[PDB]
């Protein structure tokens, strides 16, 4: 019977690292198969009661870095919040970890792109992955943020 429902725009990023949009209760049986230790949530809105009960039942730690929303061309991605999320993401004790925002395209896309830059991927390869998820909502400003992101502090 075909019965597990990954959350919106779900993907495996690497060993122990996933990305998606916002999970709802239809996605909980699928997320249980991943044995998550952590969620990195990149939106400022409070976590719904449904989701909080899921986290408590499954022993999942919630890391929230509330990146405020803006639309092109009035978009300044907050460097500090991305870097705080990256510090949590790179700690293997937090794996398996699900990174999510609302649709998983912009905030989640920027965090994953910065991870890829730390993994020494060429920029065109980073942008191709970002574009695959963002599709018609791909933003030059997200890619410019990745282009100028200084990796020095994480090397
Ligand atoms: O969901 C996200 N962003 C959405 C904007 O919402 P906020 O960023 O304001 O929370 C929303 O903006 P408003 O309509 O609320 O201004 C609208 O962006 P838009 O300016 O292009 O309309 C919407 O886009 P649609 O879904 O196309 O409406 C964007 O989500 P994406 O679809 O991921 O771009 C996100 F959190 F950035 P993501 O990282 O999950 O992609």
């Amino acid at each position: 019977e075909l019965h597990l429902i990954p959350p919106l725009n779900f993907s495996m990023v690497d060993n122990g690292i996933f990305r998606s949009g916002f999970p709802d209760s239809a996605n909980f049986s699928f997320l249980q198969t991943l044995g998550l230790r952590s969620i990195i949530y990149l939106c400022p809105e409070p976590y719904p009661e449904s989701n909080l009960q899921f986290l408590k039942s499954n022993g999942i730690r919630l890391f929230q870095f509330g990146i405020e929303g803006n639309k092109e061309p009035f978009v300044n991605i907050p460097d500090h919040k991305i870097r705080m999320a990256l510090k949590v993401l790179l700690d293997e004790k937090n794996h398996p970890v699900l990174i999510h925002s609302k649709r998983g395209k912009h905030r989640t896309g920027c965090l994953v792109g910065c991870l890829r830059k730390l993994q020494k991927w060429c920029l065109t390869s980073i942008f191709d992955e970002y574009q695959r998820f963002a599709a018609a909502k791909a933003r030059v400003s997200d890619q410019r943020f990745m282009e100028i992101f200084d990796v020095s502090s994480f090397s």
